[PDB]
């Protein structure tokens, strides 16, 4: 660690505390997240190597005194506080899209090393000037906010799949048009009934084996489906169409990250560069 130099704190993962740092060799200004188990240090090492341009770079893993520090590049800006300064024009459509469409790409890529996030949020999707919009935090759960936990999640489902993702990323797709979280629950039964309220309380029909979860009960409440045109009324019928198959209950059905890239709502899609300031 004395070759960083701190500048700032820029957030707490509660994973540990988050600094901006310039390197004192390099010259480089980077985000050190101060976080140990073999197995820890084993998960770590393989995300030094899934490296793409829409996953924000793990730099270096330093371990002494055996505290853990991980080195990333430093982006300027995440959505969360994107969106909260975007709302009261909200993010454009088309940058909407292009957004949507590079976690896309982030996602099937990871996804087909076999990779899950499990933990998007807004937050941990960092953006630059060029219009670039990265996962960040990506495969630290494995290796050591309920709003967007899919419903497998809630319902204790131990060995849930990269369709975990798809759903996470379809409620900061709704909240990214509507400016107001999807499922803002919060407790784990508050995050379920927001959900089942809004599309429906699932049962065999639309999602076969769910009554035999974990954490289902056959005394919840059965809320009736809602349409999409009244959850995220601006969106055009494409975006409501994959918006609708990324928040299918069966986790089977859902889209993979791979089909999502082409579907009809990507015919158009453009990279605009954003409007920032830091
Ligand atoms: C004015 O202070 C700020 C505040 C927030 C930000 C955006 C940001 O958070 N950037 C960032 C985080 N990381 C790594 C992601 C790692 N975080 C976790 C929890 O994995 C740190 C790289 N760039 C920029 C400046």
């Amino acid at each position: 660690m004395e070759n960083f130099q701190k500048v700032e704190k820029i957030g707490e993962g509660t994973y540990g505390v988050v600094y901006k740092a310039r390197n004192k060799l390099t010259g480089e200004v980077v985000a050190l997240k101060k976080i140990v188990p073999s197995t820890a240090i084993r998960e770590i090492s393989l995300l030094k190597e899934l490296n793409h341009p829409n996953i924000v770079k793990l730099l270096d893993v330093i371990h002494t005194e055996n505290k853990l520090y991980l080195v990333f590049e430093f982006l300027h800006q995440d959505l969360k506080k994107f969106m909260d300064a975007s709302a009261l024009t909200g993010i454009p459509l088309p940058l909407i899209k292009s957004y949507l469409f590079q976690l896309l790409q982030g996602l099937a890529f990871c996804h087909s090393h076999r990779v899950l996030h499990r933990d998007l949020k807004p937050q941990n999707l960092l953006i630059n000037t060029e219009g670039a919009i990265k996962l960040a935090d990506f495969g630290l759960a494995r290796a050591f906010t309920l709003w967007y936990r899919a419903p497998e999640i809630l319902l204790g489902c131990k060995y849930y799949s990269t369709a975990v993702d798809i759903w996470s990323l379809g409620c900061i797709f709704a909240e990214m048009v509507t400016r107001r979280a999807l499922f803002p629950g919060d407790s784990e039964i508050d995050q379920l009934f927001r959900i089942f309220r809004t599309l429906g309380t699932p049962d065999e029909v639309v999602w076969p084996g769910v009554t035999s979860m974990p954490d289902y009960k056959p005394s919840f409440p059965k809320w009736a489906r809602q349409d999409f045109s009244k959850v995220v009324p601006p969106l055009d019928e494409d975006g409501r169409s994959l918006l609708s198959q990324m928040l299918h209950y069966d986790p089977n059905k859902r889209i993979s990250a791979k089909a999502a890239l082409a579907h009809p709502f990507f015919q158009d899609v453009t990279k605009p560069v954003p409007h920032l300031r830091l």
